[PDB]
């Protein structure tokens, strides 16, 4: 009796959790391999032929244009993985993917997928205690520690022989803006600009304490170079202002036609007079500047910019300390902000407008370079990710050790938690104590070293010699994180088995899958 | 289980470097035959049917509709060496393929792609350094050195039969527009013109120490021809103004009809009248002029020209020292500039206006002539190229020997830094030295010599001889290019070497390829 | 000037040298991974939807549907391999693929092909020079070796869990068919059947010194089994005989009826009768018989076999000492066979025929089990080669050790040949050399080994050691692969190196392919 419309797909049972589970399985295993320090990376053309290339697991699943449901879930993981701490995007599908595997077999088992979704919980929750214990307390502002984390982040992409050079930008740059409440840092990305030329190479990107803007000052005469610049903020347009209210001038006599004309110069005049006796020598516009405005600004040696988009005002006035009037005859010379320098320099033949030197600006500038496009995409990317886990830590001063040291120290202690629980249950968080090996053992293996041997090897240093222990992929052998500065945030290992478990968890619980005709 | 869209095509691991590194060797391989003095053209026709003959890498790159996601990405090592450098975007190109060549060796020996990176990256830093030292520091306007650069990059192209003269035209166009401000010059090419019209032959090309723009004289009975010009520059059309507000006459009585209109009249004549007044008797105006308008022009004996590129009225006000004035209103002596001669002058019978013999241009124009339009494009293309490297140098001052000779050094002494580091490391670093030498071994072979010889002499008579021993194509032998005068910028080999490593070493870490279907 | 039909596709030079090489590469890269002990097998599913699974490279290129020339002249290295040696066709088909990949290393460095294809030659000269003098001469017979040289043989596919019985059974068959002319042994390798029937497993598998037939004896009545049987071998079919000529019986008279029908049977009888005047017991024929044949056969208490193969019937005659006679009339008992049982069983309940316990069988049967019909022909698989490399002993008295030092021995002298030679085509011997390094290569990569270290470390120990130094894939080092047991047939090398040097050197002749349109 037909119930559901032809071409509907309809899988229940095992074969609906047989199809889920491989299908987030080989999702896994696919970013699987750019993990780690010896991960590699994958290029993404779309079909309009645009290319990306990338390390970043949330990047590439959000490129490709995955088909089954299942595999769309597992996007989820990494997307919020990504929002909440940066790094991890990887290790939070991966071991979604390998929590799924070692579930089957329980399922095929024939134990209730209500007893291994029990026992998940009870090890995830487990694991969010056991992460809260080891973890690694520091000073939120402590600059080594900071370098470290940043450092361990920028590596296993395509600029880590700069990683040093990156690691240090990405640090100051999150400790010159983050804000001090009282005895705990906030930190606003939003703060942190970052600006892209082709040309030059990697090792030439820097910070700029103040702004970079992709602009040009607007009129030819005006200034190139301001020392000690007074930088102007207005997002009002310098031209002649019309009512909100509907208007018309009604003319009846001849040399009313000069004076409406005269008053509107007279108008603009007195806008560009005001802003020149503040003191002003730099302006920032928002909106236009007409060009009666822009040759009286250049006759005032008043270097200024139009169409400034709202972003970049706002960071200009927390890097300058302007402050943002609407109207220009608002602007009062205490609105005024400072720089040491505002000059526009070409880059990649490109005019640039720099304002650096800034007192001590809540936002900043980390211009990037480097020899191609994509290269410079990239090096964001991996910018992007440093400067989260930076901020991470100045928010939770709390650090791991890296290399699958804690994964090893989880999958240890739950495996013995489960001795305490007992039951199915236990099988379930053994189950789940042994999938969070998949990443020391897919650290070997991106690195060509032997699987079987190097996770024997580490596990057992790891109970010798404590948390610190995980797997140097470089050395190939057991080595000590902390000692060698392999860290990582707290929150990156919450967050990971949080949304790797809830997933995983969602996901053993589905036992019917309706798929309509698209 | 269907994880991705049918149509979708994927490569992983070797085969994915494999088509890469094949891709990318072949539009190496399809430029190298341009390089070197001996180096021959590409026509290029797309699906409209327009033509480009040209030697330009970056050009030919740009026109070719490449599929291939790695070849694509040569193209933007080609384009980033010619924002930044001008010259070499054939030798970027070339290194960077055969720098993926020399790697699918190592990669073949199963040698890990983080090796070969790290190799790749090491190599290419010491790359910088040893250029960076090996430069021949020059006096930065050293006309000399400069004509040798420029007459460097003109050989080997369409136009070389003419280097010495156009060689001359560059060198004198950057001086010209260069600016010091502290022992050190910045120049902003923007300030030097390219003008061309079909006709004569390349060798009436000129340097016009002033401006040549398209336009004519917009009144038959104005002078054709001004001797000592008084140059006013207006950007507001000469026209009746109307108010930015809404207006509308409303008229009551007949005599009205005419009031008005002798009043728009009237404002018409006051502002050539003031223009008149200033003493200027030649006049650019960006926007319109009114009949009425040019009438009195003409009765005053004004020269006039309209609807101005505003590029045209900067160049213009660069060269002759006038300031553009918004408003005619504004106009004053003081504003006006001053040119030898502002003439009116058909060239192939078009009309177009010279203004000529400007006291100390700040802008400058190089006229360019050809016996075919295409000839005079790729002319232009030559010049672009000449200008570019004399400003290299002016901006920088270090210079270096060409013919494969700053390759071979750092051949040279990369396979010694090799050797210092060791291990699978130096193996790359190794490869990467010996990657280099697709340069002398092109030079050559572009010149029918024998490669395999030629690269025996040249590397031998290098180690005894010093630096400036490079591969002479004319001769047919090792010579020390420096005596030749054969030299070309740092900054070319700089951001060769950078852009070409940085994309191989991007490439190369690839080992997954995920198209979408088009 | 449209010279080739449309549909033509051409390629020359470096582009027909470049998609040859990759497409011979292409094909060596897929069969290299079934090589040696821990090489693994392919599935090959043709059009009609038949199924086969090996690890035997000359029948993976057969079954394979190759499509590039290129490829489709690999497939002839294999199947000469095979036909002369026997083992070794994915070691010759490897070689090759891997020459022509260090050639066209020279040919990008524009060396001539000429000098490239004589250096090859050279080097396969010397080759062949070489492994005649480390070729280790042996006992022709000796057991002991033998079965080194089966066992070795079998190993690396599945069944070699039974390689000891295997190698027996291979060794004991080829000993027994063995001619020995003088001192010299000759084998022909039709005197030894292979039977297969699914049922049991490979461990039941046996030689039987006689013939075993899928057939069952014609007539219910007649004995099932003979204890020392007195064999007969007729090829003419017991039926009344008509003459070549034509002819027919021209009756005229109603006695004539009975009398022809009578006379037919009589000599249908007579046929009989003196076949049991011999003192057979025991009658295997050719064609049909008849079924008052039969009856008489029966009576007499005679076995009988009809239509039995031609193939059979001389493997019957060389293991009983039986002659196969034409004519019925000519049977003697001299004749006649002997086996010291013949007797019909059924195997999975098939009826099939067993001659076993003959004196001094010159023909022999191996009797395949297994459980399943793939299974039982991947078995026939290998002990067809198994016993074409015991032949190779037995007729070539020389064997040389396995394990890749066969090659290393080559290289490390080939090396210094080169040094003598001198010039570019010390290049090509050279490359020749290390071309040859694969084997121990890939037999290292398919047991997970670490490649570049094995490497070192083989060809060091070989060094010290010697001859026997090859890598021991199960061990993970060095060994020596004589002490071990581990040794190969002097012919699998030489033909190896023939077969994959003339094919080398032919496809690296071709500058031009042109090919017509299907
Ligand atoms: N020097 C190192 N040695 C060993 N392991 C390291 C090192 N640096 C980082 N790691 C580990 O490598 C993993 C990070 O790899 P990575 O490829 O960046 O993926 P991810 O952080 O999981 N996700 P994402 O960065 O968001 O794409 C973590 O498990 C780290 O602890
Ligand atoms: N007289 C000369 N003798 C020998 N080599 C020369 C000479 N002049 C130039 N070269 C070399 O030729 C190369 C420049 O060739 P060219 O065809 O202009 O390509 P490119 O500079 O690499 N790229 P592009 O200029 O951007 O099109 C450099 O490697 C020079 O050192
Ligand atoms: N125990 C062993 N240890 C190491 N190498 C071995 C061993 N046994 C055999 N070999 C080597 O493995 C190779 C044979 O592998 P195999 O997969 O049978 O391919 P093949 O003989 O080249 N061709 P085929 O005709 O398909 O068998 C030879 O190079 C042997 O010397
Ligand atoms: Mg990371
Ligand atoms: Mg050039
Ligand atoms: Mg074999």
């Amino acid at each position: 009796v037909v119930i559901l419309p032809e071409g509907t797909q309809r899988y229940v049972g095992r074969d609906a959790q047989r199809l889920n589970i491989l299908a987030a399985r080989i999702i896994a295993e696919t970013v699987r391999t750019t993990l780690g320090p010896k991960g590699m990376d994958k290029m993404l053309v779309d079909s309009l032929g645009d290319i990306v290339v990338t390390n970043d697991c949330a990047t590439i699943l959000d490129k490709i244009d995955l088909q089954h449901p299942a595999a769309k879930m597992m996007v989820e993981v990494a997307k919020t993985q990504d929002k909440e701490a940066g790094d991890g995007t990887t290790t939070a599908v991966v071991i979604a993917g390998e929590l799924l595997r070692k579930a089957e077999e329980l399922l095929d088992q024939n134990i209730h997928p209500s007893i291994i979704t029990k026992g998940y919980a009870l090890a995830a929750e487990k694991a969010q205690e056991i992460l809260d214990e080891i973890a690694i307390r520091v000073d939120p502002d402590d600059e080594e520690t900071l370098l470290k984390i940043a450092a361990t982040s920028i590596t296993g992409k395509n600029a880590e022989s700069h990683k040093e050079l990156l690691a240090k930008l990405a640090v100051e740059a999150v400790k010159q803006v983050a804000e001090k409440k009282d005895g705990k840092y906030v930190v606003d990305l939003d703060n942190i600009k970052f600006e892209k030329k082709a040309g030059e190479g990697v090792e030439e990107s820097e910070l700029v304490r103040g702004v970079v803007i992709d602009k040009e000052v607007v009129h030819p005469r005006m200034p190139k170079r301001v020392e000690n610049a007074k930088i102007a903020l207005i997002n009002e347009a310098l031209e002649v202002k019309k009512t909100e209210t509907d208007a018309k001038i009604n003319i009846t006599s001849p040399d009313q036609l000069m004076s409406f004309l005269e008053q509107e110069e007279k108008m603009l005049k007195d806008m560009v007079d005001h802003i020149a006796q503040t003191g002003a020598n730099v302006v920032f516009v928002q909106k236009g500047i007409d060009d009666l405005a822009q040759h009286y600004l250049a006759k005032y040696g008043i270097m200024a910019v139009r169409r400034v988009k709202k972003s970049d005002m706002e960071k200009l006035a927390k890097a300058t300390g302007a402050k943002i009037v609407t109207n220009v005859k608002d602007l009062t010379p205490e609105d005024l902000g400072y720089a040491e320098v505002v000059e526009e320099r070409k880059l990649a033949g490109e005019n640039m407008i720099f304002v650096e030197g800034c007192k001590n600006p809540k936002a900043v500038t980390i211009l990037i370079r480097g020899g191609t496009e994509h290269v410079i995409d990239e090096v964001e990317r991996a910018l992007e990710d440093a400067v989260k886990v930076v901020k991470d830590v100045m928010e939770d001063g709390a650090v791991l050790p890296a290399g699958g040291a804690p994964e090893i120290e989880l999958a240890i202690r739950l495996d013995e938690y489960a001795k305490q629980v007992g039951g199915k249950e236990a099988l379930a968080i053994e189950n789940f104590a042994d999938a969070l090996k998949i990443i020391p053992k897919t650290l070997a293996e991106n690195a060509g070293l032997d699987t079987v041997e190097m996770l024997v090897k580490v596990i057992s240093e790891h109970k010798n010699r404590g948390l610190g222990i995980g797997i140097d992929v470089f050395e190939g052998k057991p080595a000590d994180m902390l000692e060698k500065g392999i860290i990582e945030p707290l929150r990156v290992k919450k967050q990971a088995i949080k949304s790797a478990s809830e997933a995983a968890i969602m996901i053993l619980r589905i036992d019917d899958v309706i798929a309509a005709k698209a």
